[PDB]
């Protein structure tokens, strides 16, 4: 288990790595990577690439269910790390120890299409770098000296770690860009949808702090602008249309090009401008959410049987409800969660994993359809002899 | 804009900080923080705490919409960072320059309840540490020498950064646990739901590598076990139930207590065991999703009016669809996304923001009900004068 990293001498972090760790130097992360963001070390799949191995369109994820998001492929989806042709050092960090057959590195063909899913077709299937593992366990960090072929613009390098004792390999794709008076100073991340009537805007900082003369404002006045990727694109575009000392969008050649996704923000050298943050104004209404819990007694008497909470839940709003029972020692004795529709009544019974006299509590959490906590309520009850 | 960090001499990172950055030493992250994970610098709310400011239950989020997930409060929800009473150093990192009135630090009362929403009553409202800002802008990173009061177990520290020239403050709560032959070895992280028929299991490593004899496996054989927090609890519980050299759960006193959430894994010093990773065996092959796109022509002539794509879309499986048009230079010219039900037919029209002769692509991405990418397909088309 492990991943391509850059803590020692590595030229560039793996795609999956940047889901968990910030890029060296720039601080960027990849976004919306799904579950693999919590275990970048586990992009493991069937060995035998390219003859067998992960199938086309499932190379970046290695067919792992946790890493499905990595298989998306467009020109603007992923953070790209600077690189040059010739001698370069690639670095792996291992969280677990495996006997190793070898490591192989592949690179996209010059004619690869950055908007098609990665495939054998997209790569030169003759690896540009191979390092022998000698069927022994490697140390916890390794550095590989490779010769990176000549390329221009955006390319993808596929690092494959072939393990010796199992029918498995680890696959880490790497997004690189082959190598002025514009300084990065923040970015527009599309991380939350908006509602009509809302407004998203920049907060621009000069030498004296925030300065409203430099703000750019986008009113959310159409259903299309409610989508995060859409208002992001639009705010980035409006910055370019209306400002002299600010630009936004991904760097494509010498141009700043707003995309439907993340849009970095840049400030003009000599402008005196320091950075930009984003602010959100929501004139919007607060849907009301509510989960009425009924059926909890004041006391439960310990009998020959396991203690049971027979409860009724009434939902106001569309939600996910999560209930947990804790004894007084912070030990969880029962838990339950389910989606509930606006106006739904449900009858449930929670069985306590154990019954000792004392103060207990039921914690009920309400999350909206988009998954954020709207409310938490904690109800006290007692077990008695 | 800024957050409580541990890049230099800070004792413990802010809760929000750990949504983006891995913890010092352990590499632990807070999970499912929502949008604020992409901007930990932005937990800004009304000033005047505790007399005014964010209301009870919205202290951790500072009433910010990005940060609502932070208001959840249970004994096991958040990563707890070790601390001791007495002299300690707290650290802030700033992304943006604000004139500062002061920094204040509060700690929970010894009788606080870790399972109730954070409130003024949970805190000693006499701050244990105050540092004057003198109404000037601070350096991009500051270190504050404080004296932490005597406490045991889990406590919350609220750090408040009061900004001088606006009616706002930044609020960063910090989860701390006040201070033998059980070594930290890995983590069961509830990042994904499973299916009946699946199995989740441990992969235990000793000096010879993966050792199959030490494996613990859990069959998902009930509706209940499909939920991530549920199988996490169950696997940790089964480890404790069947292994002599391994423990799983959050440390509560001297005991390892499995929780419905993240369960750390420990190995007995001198057992020969080094670490533990998690593996997943998934049985159901399905489903297949498809979005068939009809009406894309080979060529389109420019053009007195903007060029328009008359498409018919057909959905297989419940999904959300995303379409994007890219020109040859990979500037996005149009974007669309919406949910579709299994078998739905939708006809739409996409208008290109510009019409120049050359090779174009229409990219579609299918996400399943859970948000997991299921397919990507791209069609080539050409614009001509």
């Amino acid at each position: 288990h492990g991943y391509v990293s850059a803590v020692e001498n590595g030229v560039a972090e793996g795609r999956v790595t940047l889901c968990k760790f910030a890029a060296n130097g720039t601080g960027e992360k990849n976004t919306h990577c799904g579950a693999i963001q919590y275990e970048p070390q586990s992009v493991e799949g069937p060995d035998g690439f390219p003859v067998t191995g992960p199938r086309d369109g499932k190379i970046a994820s290695a067919e792992s269910a946790l890493a499905a998001a990595l298989d998306e492929q467009t020109a603007d989806r992923w953070v790209k790390r600077p690189i040059q042709a010739g001698p370069q050092t690639f670095e792996w960090t291992f969280t677990a120890n495996h006997v190793t057959k070898d490591w192989k590195y592949y690179i996209t063909k010059p004619n690869w299409n950055p908007n098609q899913p990665l495939s054998r077709d997209a790569f030169d299937l003759n690896p540009f770098c191979v390092v022998e593992g000698n069927m022994v366990q490697p140390p916890k960090r390794v550095s590989h000296e490779c010769i990176v072929p000549e390329r221009e613009g955006y390319q993808v390098i596929l690092a494959v770690w072939d393990v010796g004792d199992t029918a498995a390999s680890f696959y880490n794709v790497i997004d690189v860009k082959f190598d002025p008076d514009w300084n990065p100073a923040g970015q527009i991340i599309p991380s939350m949808d908006l509602s009509i009537g809302d407004t998203v805007y920049t907060r621009v900082f000069d030498n004296d702090g925030e300065n409203p003369a430099y703000r750019t404002e986008l009113k959310i006045d159409s259903e299309t602008l409610t989508k995060a990727n859409q208002w992001s694109y639009a705010l980035a575009t409006k910055i370019n249309q209306t400002q002299k000392q600010q630009r936004a969008g991904q760097l494509n050649g010498d141009q700043f090009v707003p995309v439907y996704g993340t849009n970095p923000i840049y400030l003009k050298e000599g402008s005196g401008l320091k950075s930009v943050e984003i602010g959100y104004q929501i004139e919007a209404p607060q849907p009301e959410y509510s989960l009425t819990v009924s059926g909890l007694a004041k006391e439960y008497e310990i009998g020959e049987q396991p203690i049971q909470l027979d409860l009724t839940l009434e939902a106001q709003g569309e939600m996910s409800a999560e209930l947990t029972v804790y004894n007084h020692h912070q030990k969880p004795l029962a838990s339950w969660s389910q989606a509930m529709t606006d106006g739904e009544l449900k009858s449930i019974t929670l069985e306590l994993s154990e019954a000792k006299a004392g103060h207990h509590m039921l914690v009920s959490r309400i999350k909206d359809r988009d998954g954020n906590l709207q409310d938490q309520q904690t109800l006290d009850f007692m077990l008695v002899e």
